[PDB]
């Protein structure tokens, strides 16, 4: 298991390859596997670099195994949407079985896993929950059990679930869905919550690391204590360097705001990656300037909704294990979390849940799809859930699904993009509070987007443009990717919902 990230292993050669844009994707060289000791490669590089007619591209090809060019998968013709999804899971399944070089950035895992697709050649944390939803729908429980085993292994090995199983992802996590993954598995293997309680508790300790030493108004890593003593979590990456997989992007973003310390920009870029919303006006002081991103001074409402669910599931796992003391402890933590959400992440002037600003010490005004998360995890009061439903129908519901924000910044977690996980969180949260009409509106409009895109493009994609139906989304630092893990998973769950359980549909119906 290579723990040293490529930027450190390969020093100036890494900076050279990335700054030269040898490859159109910065992630490509981050995933390049050295054919020999980096000490040798750097020595050979230092000596061969001076030679006239030295070709950096040839040196890289000589000394590195590069990621597969992605010679496109071709399915049999004529498959329906459901057929296409059902038969695509093997295409997205990968293992670390390959003869593992000591310096491979891909971290070994015990079991096979499902990747999102395209350039995403590793297992991702929050993607996998929504992928598991689709695997469960289509009766692939061994694949689900295997991925839960992988995530438990990562918790035991690294202390937390990394963004993905890459050395350059070890410094951060992602939206914490592991407890909800175990809950999903428990619907099939009734002992799963008891079985994985130790890793669930270890992950909780990672998020809460240092909470006991905090005074009001202080923060440590992923946890904050507000001026009134309320305890909440934030996204946080342990490093303050450029992301190796986006090296040149982050260097240039830092150079675009030279009056700000680059380490602070890098920390907030990395922590936005930890949020899953890389990137969004949600984190930015100026939605047109990524150099104004300030993720670590924002208390995210979605993260703290997920922390509430984790505390509730830890109490359930403890209660099922016959551990009354732990069950009581975690129930009390969940109760305090719910109060902290209602007291600090509710915008009463606007009538929706929102992030909390650590600088101004106030709930923020911006409406994003994260406002649905307290409904999703059943922390919201009914009257506030009703107001969020009204804000959703009136501001976020678009022809092709629920919008991510109302700000078209050019970043990908923003208008006009709709993301499968947010469609599911919205539909479920609305359903949890009896808002069945808006819930079905989100479901139907996103399914129509997925079906029309599949009819026209013969694929599912990473995100969708919700201003119409039939087109994938865009924005941000890399092109729209195909596959695609959570799009496929959410689509299966929603497709089952719009046709009778006894006569399922394989395409989204024409009407309703
Ligand atoms: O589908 C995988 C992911 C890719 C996207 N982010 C990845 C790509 C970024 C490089 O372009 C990487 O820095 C980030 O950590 C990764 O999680 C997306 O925004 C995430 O929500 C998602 O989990």
């Amino acid at each position: 298991t290579q723990t040293t990230s490529p930027d450190i292993l390969l020093g100036p050669l890494f900076n050279d390859v990335q700054s030269a844009k040898l490859f159109p994707d910065q992630k490509t060289f981050a995933d390049a596997v050295p054919k020999s000791d980096p000490l040798m490669i750097l020595a050979d590089y230092r000596m061969q670099h001076t030679q006239s007619s030295f070709d950096l591209r040839h040196f890289v090809e000589m000394n590195f195994t590069l990621p597969a060019e992605g010679e496109k998968y071709v399915p049999p013709a004529g498959q329906s949407l459901r057929e296409h999804i059902d038969d695509l899971w093997p295409v997205l399944t990968r293992t670390t079985d390959k003869a593992s070089n000591k310096w491979d950035s891909l971290l070994p895992l015990p079991k096979p896993y499902v990747v999102p697709g395209g350039r995403f050649r590793e297992v991702y944390y929050w993607d996998s929950y929504f992928t598991m939803l689709g695997l469960a729908e289509s009766d692939h429980w061994d694949k689900i059990s295997d991925m839960v085993d992988n995530f438990a292994y990562e918790i035991d090995t690294f202390g937390h679930i990394p963004n993905g199983n890459r050395s350059y992802y070890l410094s951060r996590s992602q939206p914490p869905f592991f407890s909800m993954m175990v809950e999903l598995l428990a619907t099939h293997d009734s002992d799963a919550l008891k079985k994985y309680r130790p890793q669930m508790e270890k992950e909780y300790a990672y998020w809460m690391d240092g909470v006991d030493a905090l005074q009001p108004g202080q923060a440590n890593k992923r946890v904050v204590k507000l001026d009134d003593g309320a305890i909440l979590n934030r996204y946080w990456d342990d490093r303050d360097t450029p992301r190796p997989e986006s090296w040149l992007d982050d260097v240039n973003t830092a150079k675009s705001n030279p009056n700000r310390p680059a380490t602070e920009i890098y920390r907030d870029l990395r922590s936005a990656a930890a949020s899953g919303w890389d990137f969004s006006s949600r984190w930015m002081d100026d939605p047109q300037k990524l150099g104004t991103i300030r993720t670590t001074s924002i208390v995210p409402v979605d993260l703290n909704a997920l922390m509430f669910k984790m505390e509730k599931l830890l109490a359930r796992a403890s209660q099922e294990s016959g551990d009354a003391a732990s069950a009581s402890k975690y129930e009390a933590l969940a109760t305090a979390r719910q109060k902290a959400i209602e007291s600090h992440l509710w915008n009463d002037k606007e009538g929706w849940y929102a992030d909390y600003d650590l600088k101004s010490k106030k709930v923020r005004n911006q409406l994003t799809a994260a406002a649905l998360f307290p409904l999703y995890v059943k922390a919201a009061a009914q009257d506030r859930a009703d107001k969020v439903a009204a804000a959703t129908s009136s501001r976020l519901l678009k022809p092709g699904g629920i919008a991510t924000t109302t700000v078209n910044s050019g970043q990908q977690w923003d208008a006009p993009n709709g993301w499968a996980p947010l469609q599911w969180v919205a539909a479920e949260g609305l359903q949890n509070y009896g808002q069945e009409k808006v819930s079905m509106d989100v479901t139907w409009r996103f399914l129509k987007n997925v079906q029309h895109t599949y009819d026209r493009e013969k694929k599912l994609v990473e995100k969708y443009d919700v201003s119409t139906t039939g087109t994938g989304g865009g924005g941000g630092e890399y092109p729209l990717q195909d596959g695609f893990g959570w799009s496929n998973g959410v689509t299966l769950k929603m497709l089952d919902r719009v046709c009778p359980k006894a006569k399922p549909c394989d395409s989204v119906p024409e009407n309703q």
